[PDB]
């Protein structure tokens, strides 16, 4: 087990497509007319916060990637990962706050699959998982916030 | 020699990118570009796409229970990242510019795995080569799309 620059390099380079995602987004009028919960953080933080998950996830999956028996950990990581990428077009682009939700309850789901898998070869992998689930049960939480506290309009049937 | 696990997490994962297609068809605003002259018809991707997902799939399955496998499959993620990233930027967003950048990513990505699986497994390799060829393909849709309607702002 060593750090493999090869292996976090890559993981690092693939949180680069839901890294776009947020860099992409503008100044939306239609977020700030939002009811949102009290504890829902300033804008600021969240590209803080998905930058630090980004590097613990690629740290935590190159020590997997090192492991022998480690394939149905990596297939629930390139899971969550895509499913990652795949929410924010869907909330703040298209506006669907609740296919939102499910896509972030799917993601939610590969997030912890892929924690306890990571568990199960390595514990400081899922340690480091660890506060990536709890991020993603806090987004869970501020998708359905936004739904329930807000007008929602009709999506594509 | 079909862990089913195993292809049906990956074949999950495609779920992703598979989404981002049935939230975002192409509208009237794909139908007003100008076109290469070798631009397929419209329902030439949902079939190639389709075709795609189970095939990498089927690949990915195959690789993920082999010894040292951990670089293929960080490949393998990486190219589907980028994959799930290019119909929102492209169809959703309208930014033609930065899509050509994540295609052409994706497209080194997809590369990157196609070597990294003949590394390991021939037939893994091989499953990939459909999805190299399409990606070129997609890169060139992407390209000609700018190239075709410069004087439209959303291309620059
Ligand atoms: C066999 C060897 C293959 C190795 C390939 C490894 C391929 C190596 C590919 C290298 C990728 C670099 C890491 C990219 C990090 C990344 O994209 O994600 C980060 C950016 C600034 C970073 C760049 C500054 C220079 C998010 O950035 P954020 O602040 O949230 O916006
Ligand atoms: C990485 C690149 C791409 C990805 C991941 C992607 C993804 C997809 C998927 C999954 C579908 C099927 C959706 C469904 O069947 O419900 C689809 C449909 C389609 N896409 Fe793409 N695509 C890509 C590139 C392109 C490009 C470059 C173009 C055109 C320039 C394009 C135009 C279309 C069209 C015309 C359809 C079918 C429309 C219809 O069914 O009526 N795609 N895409
Ligand atoms: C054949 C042997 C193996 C060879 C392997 C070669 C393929 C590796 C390609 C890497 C491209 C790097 C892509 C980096 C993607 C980063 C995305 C990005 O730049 O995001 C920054 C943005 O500011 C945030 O939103
Ligand atoms: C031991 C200390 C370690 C420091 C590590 C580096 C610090 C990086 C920034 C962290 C901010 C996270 C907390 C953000 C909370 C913001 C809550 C808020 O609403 O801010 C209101 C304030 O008025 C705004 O102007
Ligand atoms: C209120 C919240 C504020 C939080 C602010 C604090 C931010 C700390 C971020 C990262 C800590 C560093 C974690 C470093 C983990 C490294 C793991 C690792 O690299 O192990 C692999 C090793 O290289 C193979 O031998
Ligand atoms: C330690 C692992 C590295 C860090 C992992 C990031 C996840 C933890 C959340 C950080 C920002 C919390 C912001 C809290 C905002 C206070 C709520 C409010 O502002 O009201
Ligand atoms: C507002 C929401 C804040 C976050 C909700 C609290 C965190 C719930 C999940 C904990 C996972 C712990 C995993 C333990 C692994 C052993
Ligand atoms: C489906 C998987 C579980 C969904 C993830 C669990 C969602 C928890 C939501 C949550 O704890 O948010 C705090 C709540 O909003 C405070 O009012
Ligand atoms: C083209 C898009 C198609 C989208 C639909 C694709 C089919 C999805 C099927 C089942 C859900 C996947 C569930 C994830 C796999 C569960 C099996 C598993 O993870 O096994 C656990 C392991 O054995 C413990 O060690
Ligand atoms: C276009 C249609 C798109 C379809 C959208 C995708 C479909 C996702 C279906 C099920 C996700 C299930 C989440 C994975 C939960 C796995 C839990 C599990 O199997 O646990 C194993 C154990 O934790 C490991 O050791
Ligand atoms: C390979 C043969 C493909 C036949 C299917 C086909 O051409 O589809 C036509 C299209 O659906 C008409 O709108
Ligand atoms: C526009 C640029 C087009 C570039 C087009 C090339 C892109 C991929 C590069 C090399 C493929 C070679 C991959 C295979 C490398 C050797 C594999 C091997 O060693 O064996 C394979 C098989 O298992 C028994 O021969």
């Amino acid at each position: 087990m060593n750090m493999d620059w090869a292996l976090f390099l890559t993981f690092l380079a693939a949180c680069g497509a839901p890294a776009t995602t947020g860099a992409l987004l503008k100044p939306d009028e239609w977020y700030d007319n939002l009811n949102k919960p009290w504890w829902n953080p300033p804008r600021w933080v969240f590209p803080l916060a998905w930058t630090s998950l980004y590097f613990l996830m690629s740290l935590a999956a190159m020590r997997v990637a090192q492991l022998e028996g480690s394939g149905q950990a990596l297939a629930f990581y390139a899971a969550q990962l895509a499913f990652n990428t795949l929410w924010t077009p869907v909330f703040f682009g298209m506006k669907r706050m609740a296919t939102a939700l499910a896509v972030v309850m799917v993601m939610w789901l590969f997030v912890a699959a892929t924690m306890w898998a990571f568990f199960q070869l390595d514990t400081w992998a899922g340690v480091l998982f660890v506060p990536y689930l709890i991020w993603a049960t806090a987004t869970t939480g501020l998708n359905f916030e936004a739904m329930r506290l807000n007008w929602n309009r009709p999506e594509a049937r």
